[PDB]
């Protein structure tokens, strides 16, 4: 298709217009007291929000060249949020500040290549100072504070998240799930869950709650089919003459097996249920031991899969609490053999963690965290489905932000961390005048988010910034400005803290996208229509 | 009434902002005034005595129709204080 | 300084008038305040003692130029109190 190319200063002017239009709408929502942004909904009432992430998601411009700058900053700002939770609005604010100041320096005749070198050097100094300012998380007190700040300053969400981390542990998984309840609740279950549920709905004990939990279950996992009448009747009759509650796990589902169990359930002879075949491939071996963690019996595998039945003293399979859903099942309790196969827990902690470098940790954690003590589910409740949507997304980000805080530490919030880090740029010196300009660009940018927060709350930004700078020497580095109430206090003591990962990623990502746009020389886009 | 009040507050609020007032401080004053007004409204209110006030409220709630007010007042009397009245 | 003061008075006066204040009474209040301010200024005044204050005043008025201040201080000393200084 025919394309139009824009060169040089004209190309950067288009990017500046797009970045400014995106940043101006987003930056007004920064802080705990951001201004409202109204978004049109087709054939419905308008949506009023202060999220910033919601505003950025709806931003798109007709001009392809202005859209280039908006989408480039949006993609980088989203990457900051994905890695460490919060930081979408802060990265956008920082990116605009660096880009606008960089263009002004270039317009005065400075070398763009030397400016980028000064920008890179300043960012490295700022990042190092951020690490020095950070402190490790102590316990539940800081975890609760981080979760509260990560959300819309909601204490109820922060308390729920902090409790979820306490119950789950330091290496589990916290899941945020759907609900229709009028209030948000925390659901914690011991053991591990399975990605699949009912094989047949006839097993349901009570249709109103649709639950068919089995007491003292004797589960039968099979690495072979073992689902015909010949394959099951000696297993069934041995179970029948033993009375053990029956759970059948096989390679696949059989119509013959379910038909006789539904008849048996109607007759009530045997406590039969099935969870088809969760997992794939070598994941079975982990699943084989997962039940062996709790029932204390050896895995059937294919050894007992052959001979049509487990003949030797194998697979006791004696649990005491198993849950079932439509596409979910949880094995909760049993006689227990956790310590014996804790060597495999040690093994995966020793082996699979060693091979994490291929970025397969998502598969390992999806196995290790389930194989851990237990998991917790966050239950979300709101007024409308639309109100339910952004609250669920906000809770997930708060959980991710809390995890990042534990990984790297916390820093004082409200933009104080960047202000303290920017103070070390005063002593940083270079032999090139243009590189010095890039250093001053970052110093000005680092002090921008604190002014924006003060401006949004209704205070003069430069007055607040001057007071915060003075309080760094008079009181301490952790002293800053609170935006919920217009007074200065110790942010760390007050609980207004941010993960140090969020601050570190936001400044690095913003400087990265701004640097590329500063040296951009051509924009290629198709001619519309 | 809500639409009339909303326009009055919005129009006067914009005039104050146009003169240089802080919008955040304007909202704080608006919130404080509303709390005082609501408290005074509760003080001014009186409990409903019986059928006389119920009939009057129903008449005013409709287009000042006495027939509708009488019918509604009778419906509350016959049904009771905790039932349901259906319009068909 | 006079222009800066004039803008400040007008801007603040507009805010007061926008709140419903009487413009005539605001002007009367402004006149009373200025009389107090002028009287306080006269009390704070200090008479000129000699060449030191003359040179300091000339230097400040010349945008911190010591060369101009020295020349003007010499000019006043030569012509005395009744002299006239011309700039060409
Ligand atoms: N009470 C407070 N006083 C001062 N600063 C605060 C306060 N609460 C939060 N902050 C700061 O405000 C910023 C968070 O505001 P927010 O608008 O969520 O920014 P973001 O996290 O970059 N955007 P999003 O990704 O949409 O959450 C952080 O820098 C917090 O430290
Ligand atoms: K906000
Ligand atoms: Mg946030
Ligand atoms: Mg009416």
């Amino acid at each position: 298709a025919a394309k139009k190319v824009i060169y040089g200063e004209d190309a950067r002017a288009r990017l500046k217009a797009g970045v400014d239009k995106l940043a101006n709408a987003v930056k007004v929502t920064l802080g705990p007291r951001g201004r409202e942004v109204i978004i049109e909904k087709k054939w419905g009432t308008p949506v009023v929000t202060k999220d910033g992430v919601t505003v950025a998601k709806e931003i798109e411009f007709k001009d392809p060249y202005e859209n280039m700058g908006a989408q480039l900053v949006k993609e980088v700002a989203s990457k900051t949020s994905d890695v460490a939770g919060d930081g979408t609005t802060t990265a956008t604010v920082l990116a605009q500040a660096i880009f606008n100041e960089g263009l002004r320096a270039i317009a005065s005749g400075a070398n763009p290549m030397d400016i980028k070198r000064g920008i890179d050097k300043a960012v490295e100094t700022v990042v190092n100072e951020i690490k020095k300012l950070s402190i490790p998380v102590s316990g539940r007190k800081e975890i609760e504070q981080v979760a509260t700040i990560s959300a819309n300053n909601d204490a109820t969400i922060g308390k729920i998240i902090a409790d979820a981390m306490e119950a789950v542990g330091k290496d589990g998984v916290i899941t945020v799930e759907e609900s229709k309840s009028a209030e948000t609740t925390l659901e914690t279950v011991q053991g591990m869950q399975f990605d699949r549920g009912y094989l047949s709905p006839y097993f349901v004990t009570n249709p109103d709650k649709m639950e068919a939990v089995l007491e003292d279950p004797f589960i039968l996992i099979y690495e072979k089919k073992i689902s015909n009448v010949k394959d099951l009747l000696p297993v069934l009759e041995n179970v029948v003459r033993a009375g053990k509650p029956l759970l059948i796990i096989a390679e696949d589902v059989e119509a013959e097996a379910l038909a006789t169990l539904v008849v048996n359930h109607i007759k009530g002879v045997i406590r039969a249920c099935a969870v088809k075949a969760p997992g794939f491939g070598q994941r079975r071996k982990d699943y084989l031991q997962d039940i062996a963690i709790l029932t204390g019996g050896t895995a059937i595998t294919e050894e007992l899969g052959i001979k049509l039945e487990s003949v030797t003293l194998d697979m006791l399979g004696r649990a005491d609490k198993v849950i079932v859903d439509k596409d979910n099942t949880t094995i909760v309790g049993g006689k227990g053999s956790k310590e014996a196969i804790q060597a495999r827990i040690e093994q995966i902690k020793r082996q699979i963690l060693e091979t994490t470098s291929d970025y397969d940790r998502e598969k390992l954690q999806e196995r290790l965290a389930k194989l851990s003590g237990g998991v917790a589910i966050i239950r979300v409740g709101a007024a409308t489905e639309a109100e339910l949507k952004e609250k669920k997304a906000r809770v997930e980000d708060a959980v991710h932000a809390t995890k990042a805080a534990v990984e790297e530490g916390i820093v004082p919030g409200g933009g104080v961390a960047l202000v303290r880090a920017s103070e070390a740029l005063d002593n940083l010196k270079v032999d090139n005048a243009d590189q010095q300009l890039g250093i001053d660009i970052i110093k000005k940018a680092c002090r921008t988010p604190i002014r924006q927060i003060a401006a949004n709350s209704g205070f003069e930004g430069y007055v607040v910034l001057e007071k915060v700078l003075q309080l760094g020497k008079e009181k301490g580095k952790n002293w800053g400005f609170d935006a919920g109430v217009g007074d200065y206090k110790d942010m760390v003591e007050a609980g207004i803290i941010d993960p140090t990962k969020v601050v570190r990623v936001a400044i690095q990502n913003a400087a990265s996208v701004a640097g590329t746009m500063l040296t951009a020389e051509a924009l290629v886009a198709e001619i519309p229509e």
